């Protein structure tokens, strides 16, 4: 493996598709081996373009105006960053020679909720809650009578919980099919019946030159279709933790080429059972920024690349706790910062532009000799800034 | 302590002056908050440019180009990454009413070593090397006879040994004047009667809000001019450590201002003796980035901004080898990248966009069992890298 020189006529060229934190951290990674980054987004001033060599704002699902781009900056990796890419295009690309970081199939197969589930469930026979689609509100309705209550509903094409319904009777079909339909490329939906897990997990799994590797099992707690706080390690029975890397495994095999995947999963006891893919570094995995010699973000870079793993550092009890306003404002400020860090207490805040509502701006995170006291020093350290607007 | 978002009218801005390999690293940390970055250096996309939101190339020593920059830019902390700057425009500048890192007047008085040296030995009080101050052949010859053999001669402006000499004979000092004037401006000189230590050390002290806490001690290798590995912790006595630090407090806090600063000293048995300080981040310093919670550059801007550290963690033996090869090109590639990473061991590539001659253009990082085990496995790795021009 060579890399060039940024800026150079040899430079080695990365372009993320996705330019939020997520893709902020691939960009620093890349940009600590002198790699070049172009950061493209839907928006102007996204994360990841201030940390960039260069940055585009286009209709990413636009098909065209991503051949376009491409060809103009004629990037060795492209790196999606989130779901909501023009994957078909993806795919030609790939065919006509570009790499997809991890792979043009990966990326289709998880941006519709029914081709992961379909080939997790159907082809890999991996154990997943029961599930359902529709595209009419009558084949809704047929769905959620076979499913049974309580059920989830959300749109084939969603993310962080867009258009998502917890159904409990049919007294919510109504509302929860319209909401479904707001949320979506605005379409089919999944019904999934509820898993009643102990607990859920996602499982960082490495894909490299040198083989599969696992992160420790990152736990997190959602609500209202919010990651709020995630942490590592959880624990798990020695069978559980075995089945997981087994699921994982085969997922990523699955799905192809190299990169950093984030395996949700849910825990039963021993029991492990399968629910989404991201075929990128996840949100969770944030916490990874304080608990790991590479974060998941330092690990994808790494994959991609082609370079071996050999091993990842855990380096004890971490968590990661969102800063998740609400309030509308072009010109965002963060105070009280002086009691959101300190001894094993960091944050991290996105420089995103704007916001009109709620929206994750920043991260807290902790270590400490539990996750338990790791969860709530973020905590608290996230419930420390002051966000005004 | 508040900070606005970067690019935003409330943003907080840093403006670096010089974007080398150190000042991309407290650029990155200031990414990571959100914080507005100016990389300024004099060539085009150094280091920490790429990394920044915006740059400006300009002579750094010019100060009304300095000025000109500052009120362009409008900075609410202005932080001097190398020595070569119009600290007199910086005094100036404060003066003015800007934040400059750590404080103007250390700035200035570390550029010199006469002003640093005297404050260190007679005000402060502490142990040094012996010396005088020459400003001609005559003042030159007199003095190094006042010294004896052997000797070290520096430019009152001189760094990475520009302008040095190690004097073991007369026959030198044809040489030695000559070559004092060689460098710096290009004169008046130092002249330094040596000092026979066990090891050398970089105590990386970090003064802020919470006072002043002390990363562990960094052990270092010289030659040519140039540190070319780092290791840490540094074995060494607990009296000595209490001394060491005891020495780095007085002077951080004779410096003044909140920063990182890097404070140089030898070991002879429980003896130490203080050599200099640079208040700011320190090349050695580099291990940290593999070795602990936060690295000094993370320090260094944690203190900066006006928070509280609280303390530092660090993770075991751990070291820096540096990536320093001799060549002319504008196109570096590097191969063998695959044999270069790997467990508990990653490497940075600057990014920098030509060589000519000798120049650092990056660093292995590794952490293993024993300091030992750290070093051999970093050297190895910068070894295996293969520069191509
Ligand atoms: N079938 C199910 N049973 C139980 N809980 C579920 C089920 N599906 C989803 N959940 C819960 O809802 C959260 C969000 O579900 P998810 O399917 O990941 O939504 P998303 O819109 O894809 N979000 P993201 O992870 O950002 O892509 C999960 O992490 C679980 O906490
Ligand atoms: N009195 C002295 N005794 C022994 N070694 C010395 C002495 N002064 C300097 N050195 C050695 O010289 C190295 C570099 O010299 P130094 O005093 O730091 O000058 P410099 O030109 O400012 N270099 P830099 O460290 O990059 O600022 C040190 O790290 C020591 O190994
Ligand atoms: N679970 C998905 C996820 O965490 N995605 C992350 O959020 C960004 C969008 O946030 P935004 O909606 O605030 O612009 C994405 O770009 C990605 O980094
Ligand atoms: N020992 C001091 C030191 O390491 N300084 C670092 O090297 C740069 C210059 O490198 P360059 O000479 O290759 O431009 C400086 O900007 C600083 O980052
Ligand atoms: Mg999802
Ligand atoms: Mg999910
Ligand atoms: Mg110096
Ligand atoms: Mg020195
Ligand atoms: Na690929
Ligand atoms: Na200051």
């Amino acid at each position: 493996t060579l890399l060039g020189t940024a800026l150079r006529p040899a430079a080695t060229r990365v372009m993320l598709l996705g330019s939020g934190e997520l893709g902020k951290e691939v960009a620093i990674e890349c940009q600590r081996l002198g790699v070049e980054v172009i950061a493209v987004d839907r928006y102007a001033d996204a994360p990841a373009m201030h940390v960039a060599h260069r940055s585009h704002v286009i209709n990413m699902l636009d098909g065209d105006a991503l051949r376009r781009v491409v060809e103009l900056e004629k990037p060795h990796y492209i790196v999606p960053e989130i779901e909501a890419i023009a994957t078909d295009m993806l795919i030609q690309l790939e065919e006509e020679g570009l790499n997809v970081v991890p792979c043009a199939r990966a990326t289709k197969l998880t941006m519709n909720r029914e081709g992961i589930r379909r080939l997790a469930a159907e082809e890999l026979q991996l154990p997943t809650s029961t599930y359902r689609f529709a595209d009419s509100e009558s084949l809704f309705r047929e769905a959620v009578a076979d499913i049974g209550y309580p059920c989830i509903v959300k749109p084939v094409m969603s993310s962080s919980g867009k258009g998502q319904t917890f159904i409990r009777s049919a007294e919510q079909l109504a509302q929860a099919w319209k909401y479904a339909q707001q949320g979506g490329r605005a379409g089919r939906v999944i019904v999934e019946g509820v898993v009643k897990f102990d607990f859920e997990i996602t499982l960082l799994t490495v894909s490299a030159v040198d083989g599969v590797h696992f992160c420790a099992p990152v736990g997190h707690r959602q609500e209202d279709g919010d990651y709020r706080e995630s942490w590592q390690p959880q624990q798990m029975s020695p069978l559980a933790l075995e089945r997981a890397q087994e699921i994982a495994r085969k997922v990523v095999l699955a799905l192809g080429g190299y990169g950093l995947f984030g395996v949700e999963l849910f825990v039963c006891g021993d029991e492990v059972i399968f629910s989404e893919v991201s075929p990128r570094p996840h949100d969770t995995g944030m916490v990874t920024l304080i608990s790991q010699d590479l974060s998941e973000f330092a690990l994808h870079v790494r994959a991609f690349l082609g370079l071996p793993v050999g091993g990842i550092r855990q380096y004890g009890p971490a968590a990661s706790a969102v800063i998740l306003p609400q309030l509308t404002s072009q010109n965002v400020t963060f105070d009280n910062v002086q009691n959101a860090v300190g001894a094993d207490l960091q944050i991290r805040l996105f420089g995103k532009p704007e916001i009109d509502g709620s929206r994750r701006l920043g991260v807290a995170l902790a270590t400490a000799e539990s996750v338990v006291d790791a969860i709530e020093r973020a905590k608290h350290a996230a419930g420390q800034v002051k966000v005004q607007g």
